[PDB]
């Protein structure tokens, strides 16, 4: 039937279970002490897998609106906002969004996945090209493909490529470069000033997936292309509030004239219900603290360069060379030692994210680290202790 | 540039300011008073075009739940399910799903929109088919378009049309059949029955989208099909949390032994966040009361009769000849009669939705009322009041 297209995957669901490890799609934060720390499988757990990279979640302002919203506009809008639908609080955080961002657009939708499916299907119809690194995430190519555009992937970070192929489309047709700040695979930051260069060069329009640097890139937090330097040149910024901001929903900002005609033709944004009251409050007042939050993202930065250098220096292979993003990727040799060591962490009392193929390229397996600026140095070192025992545990150092 | 193919709609939209007519779809709730009253435009005005059928989004243990997940969780999950992500609350209104569906399956979506993206795309591969009713929701069009399925559309509500195209198809590949219980356009009901016993004749899977049934159609509030006799006969049942449940998620529930399997190839439920601990208590909360929500359903079922009744008796041609459902369309002659009608209930103090071209096909004009069990029979003859007048001032009856 419908579902046997799925034996094989419940074959090797199975056959990792038999392996013994517990199964990691099915962790549980059964109590959440804070941004950092959780009770899972009834033990307390220090978090490094989350991307609640400003600890936001658990901010008192932020907890205090997202109250105070329930109270007064209840659990759930009504509907699409094109209908029932926009309560004061949606017009709040688009207007949070435009003053973090400076532009004058923004179009809050109800997931970073959607943002993306319906941004690129909607910029993009017949005839016209969307070109993408070929690492992008998942939710850059299933907007590629709810579109009818055609597809352009070039090799990943890579400049060249980019270049070249740009080159061989013809000029004439619109085109949209989508390129990411900050890659989620391997914590790496791509070389967004020479591909902006590269993509104006050819006329090209260009998207920029900030999900990764939110708050703790550039001079006011805007991400890996206000830090290069592309101030006023990136046509299309596509955002999260899941990272960052701490809640749900997805967001594209820009300064283009007609950007906000986006919303009579993007139909996720159309065709789907409004955040809840309670998610637009929260996140407008993260937000807005993000656009000041300096402690935070300096011990942000201050724990990634930590837990990176020290991972580095016990003898881990890392995803990149020097301290990137808050993301610090493990590269291990086979899919049965990034389990044990997974298993090993989690067990002292550590979660981190397994990656594996096919969610990596079949010859890469990651423990993917994720930094909050809620980590303290003690909890830093503490991984560093859990990281060290596990690794020497396992035979990886 | 890119954004040029929107300047048709830019404006259309300009057109119809220039009528004179409120921007239908910028409006704000400024304030909301309950699930039937809110502050539009500095007026206090009733809202009819809601789809909270079921009122539950001031229900006070509704938002109790929520404040106490905020307060105990935080504002937001940490990324998606599949990682950190599931927190207990997830569990929780997955668990209350199963209790009120009687199934043992259901995964829950971060939006409705999503779900429906994600399980038709996911269930129906190459040269497999999907075949939908033509006036399937938008959703449903775009879970078509992001899977590679044959898409096979048949005649609305025709069991005949249905029957015929089934069966041209080959009989050997797996297929999937999406109706839904309440078509929200005119508000009418499908014949379930009778087009499940002929998806069933050809050996095909039944997907049923009850987002517009969810609490008051059959003995259990589990939609249409249940009213009609097909327990334990619907391979999948989708919904949403957006209308009846009062927050934002969607979900497919089943009976499928290999449906839980769903999570491992599906990828808007992969790619994207979980809920915040708020929506999912929520929703838990709003579920498990709907489940014994008889005076809500009574009272909802009581003003949809009334207003359907009344309308029809003025004289207003209804998208539905008896009261199938808690929508109501009035159907106009042309754009212009549409939004002076709307225009003038919106003054008096009345919101309704407006349906026009290409929203409806471009031979229908509607006015859509939503009906909930919260508003009170004096609301009801108020609305009829406000109907009465505007149609006679503007000549539609
Ligand atoms: C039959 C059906 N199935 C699915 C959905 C998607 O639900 P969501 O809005 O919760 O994503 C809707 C949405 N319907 C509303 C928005 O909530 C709309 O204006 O389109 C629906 O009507
Ligand atoms: C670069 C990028 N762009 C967009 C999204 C989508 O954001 P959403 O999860 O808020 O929908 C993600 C999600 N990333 C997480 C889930 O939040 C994941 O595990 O895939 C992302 O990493």
């Amino acid at each position: 039937d419908l579902l046997s297209k799925f034996d094989g995957l419940i074959a090797e669901r199975q056959k990792l279970l038999d392996s013994g490890v517990t199964d990691p799609f099915a962790i549980v934060m059964e109590q959440v002490k804070s941004p950092t720390e959780a009770v899972i499988r009834g033990k307390d757990t220090i978090l490094l897998g989350t991307y609640n990279y400003m600890g936001m979640t658990f901010d008192p302002d932020v907890i205090a609106a997202g109250k105070e919203a329930l109270e007064k506009f209840g659990s759930g809008t009504y509907g699409s906002r094109m209908l029932n639908g926009t309560f004061h609080d949606h017009m709040e955080v688009e207007q949070a969004l435009r003053d973090f961002y400076g532009t004058t657009g923004a179009i809050v939708f109800s997931t970073g996945y959607m943002a993306n499916l319906g941004i690129i299907s909607t910029l993009a119809g017949k005839g016209e090209y969307v070109i993408l690194d070929a690492d992008s995430h998942a939710s850059i190519y299933d907007g590629c493909q709810q579109g009818n555009a055609e597809i352009v992937r070039f090799r990943h970070n890579s400049v060249e490529d980019l270049d070249k192929r740009l080159g061989r489309l013809p000029k004439e047709p619109a085109k949209l470069v989508v390129l990411e700040g900050v890659y989620s695979m391997l914590g790496d930051i791509a070389p967004l000033k020479e591909m902006v260069a590269v993509a104006k060069k050819h006329g090209a329009m260009v998207l920029v997936d900030e999900a990764h640097s939110m708050g703790f890139f550039g001079p006011n937090g805007r991400g890996v292309y206000e830090a290069q330097g592309l101030e006023g040149q990136i046509d299309f910024v596509v955002g999260t509030f899941s990272k960052s901001v701490g809640t749900v929903g997805g967001f594209v900002v820009s300064n283009h004239p007609k950007f906000e005609a986006v919303r009579l033709a993007c139909r996720p944004y159309i065709f789907t219900a409004s955040l809840p009251p309670s998610v637009v409050a929260t996140a407008t007042t993260s937000i807005r603290k993000l656009m000041t939050a300096h402690e935070k993202r300096e011990r942000l930065w201050s724990n990634a360069r930590a837990l990176h250098g020290g991972l580095k220096a016990m003898g881990f292979r890392l995803g990149t060379e020097t301290c990137d993003s808050a993301i610090v990727a493990v590269m291990l040799e086979d899919q049965e030692q990034a389990a044990m060591m997974w298993q090993a962490l989690l067990d002292g009392g550590l979660y981190v994210n397994m990656a594996r193929p096919p969610a990596t390229p079949a010859g890469t397996f990651l423990l993917r680290c994720s930094i909050c600026a809620e980590h303290t140095p003690a909890q830093i070192q503490t991984v560093l202790g859990m990281f060290q025992a596990a690794g020497r545990a396992v035979g990886v150092i």
